[PDB]
């Protein structure tokens, strides 16, 4: 037992990160089969990113402009295209290691793996959702673009996510693999608003959940609610609203403890009005909603890929 | 910028991950070379956990009782022996997939990754920290034991911990490669006392510099203080005392934020005795101590592999 914050295994996606070089700018790009996928601000020099004209500085750049590596090994570029905020590099060689993939838009709410790169090098693995508010909190220097996030069943790689930019608040906006921004972002320097976060329910219920399981029991009620009184109190604190959606897919949790979700509801409407009284939940101080509740059943089922 | 805990790509370990069965145990083992590694506990069966003899339960042991498998890859065991509380089966393969390797035995207080597996096939990815009393805070299911820990020096994979068993008090407890356990724990199944744990004074100090570097700077003084005096609070809250030596080790940290590390120690003091009045330092609210001070230096240089 033990729950922890955990990254899937990154062996897969260490294998398709390459460097991508343009003019001056370096950053990192996905090799998979015989096209490289990489932020299209490569083709930008800071003076540029204040307001860019994408397509008529793609226009300057031809093929041999673009400098693709993989590790030592140079990639020929044979075509070149602009897809909404990604650039697509066809290069004449399909790389051996791409595993199978899949891209695929993730919901806000739900997590996946990033392996933060720089120079096409892998430099480490974390676990982080995609929050409401379509912005993720992690952490990535400059050079960091082109970084992808993903989830792993079994031996299927599905790519959710490629960094982009930091906003000057400090979090981090990036886009789909087909080059859709998450959010209402775009890829220039200036101040955008990324809106009102609010807290993901159903996540922090997987969490207590997570927590009953592995002992952590000092916050369960003599308390039950409703799915709308609860929701009032939702409200106040930022909470999503929970939905019937949420209850079915928090069954099979409900099922191993015991416990009936509008119970567990009861115990977090007490934990949001009373705060936590100096004590800790699963080695945490506040309420953590990092994890869905796929998320907590894999742990605990001990999945392997 | 941002601030994530942070595992190793685990690229170069997972190609090392191979199950190892013995009767009716099955485990993971470590293939480096032409030599697996694995918990000498494969041979026990659940009658013989209370108290086995190791050395009259491995001779009932050859070869060919031992079944080692990387993937569906079956490997010929070709020899064996015991370690301190490993296994050394030698196979007549040499691991293709073989990084440049060195065993290390860490110091308490250091960090390493960890990759989880099940039946030789790894789940996830996650970083801890061996605690002063020789224990780790994981997340460790049945069939994870032969689990490994280790550090990634560009190219250099440090092995430094493998995993044998839950104490019954939750945490986890392991040994070296060399087969030694952190710790005064031994592999049988009966109550093991860890002994008090503290915290690590000179890792919360580096996660502090790490959380001025990134913004969060509420928790800074008017104040400062002293070795000796900052230690007496040290005893008081269960922290491991401060030295020279950590002070040193901070350095960087100090020239890079430009405060010096005794009004560091000054804000640690007050953070202490007041609590956090409800406020959070880079996402928690709780005194975090799993970032070394080359852990921080590393996420903000972004050192790769
Ligand atoms: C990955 C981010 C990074 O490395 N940097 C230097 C920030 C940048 N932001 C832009 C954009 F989107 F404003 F055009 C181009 S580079
Ligand atoms: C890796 C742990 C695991 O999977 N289990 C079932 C707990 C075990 N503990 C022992 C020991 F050390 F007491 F002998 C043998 S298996």
């Amino acid at each position: 037992s033990g729950f922890r914050k955990m990254a899937f295994p990154s062996g897969k996606v260490e294998g398709c990160m390459v460097q991508v070089t343009c003019g001056t700018t370096t950053l990192n790009g996905l090799w998979l089969d015989d096209v490289v996928y990489c932020p299209r601000h490569v083709i930008c020099t800071s003076e540029d990113m204040l307001n860019p004209n994408y397509e008529d500085l793609l226009i300057r750049k031809s093929n041999h402009n673009f400098l693709v590596q993989a590790g030592n090994v140079q990639l020929r570029v044979i075509g070149h295209s602009m897809q909404n905020c990604v650039l697509k590099l066809k290069v004449d060689t399909a790389n051996p290691k791409t595993p199978k993939y899949k891209f695929v838009r993730i919901q806000p709410g739900q997590t996946f793996s990033v392996l933060a790169c720089y120079n096409g090098s892998p430099s480490g693995v974390y676990q982080c959702a995609m929050r409401p508010n379509f912005t993720i909190k992690g952490s990535f220097l400059n050079g960091s673009c082109g970084s992808v996030g993903f989830n792993i069943d079994y031996d299927c790689v599905s790519f959710c996510y490629m960094h982009h930019m930091e906003l000057p608040t400090g979090v981090h906006a990036g886009t789909d693999l087909e080059g859709n921004f998450y959010g209402p972002f775009v890829d220039r320097q200036t101040a955008q608003a990324a809106g009102t976060d609010t807290t993901i329910t159903v996540n922090v219920l997987a969490w207590l959940y997570a927590a009953v399981i592995n002992g952590d029991r000092w916050f369960l009620n003599r308390f039950t609610t409703t799915l709308n009184d609860f929701n009032l109190v939702a409200m106040k604190y930022n909470y999503e609203p929970l939905t019937q959606d949420h209850v079915d897919i928090l069954g099979p949790l409900s099922a191993q403890t015991g416990i009936a979700v509008l119970d567990m509801c009861a115990s977090l409407k007490e934990l949001l009005q009373n705060g936590m009284n100096g004590r800790t939940i699963l080695g945490s101080a506040l309420l953590e909603d990092e994890f869905t509740p796929f998320d907590v059943v894999r742990q605990c089922s001990g999945v392997t890929f």
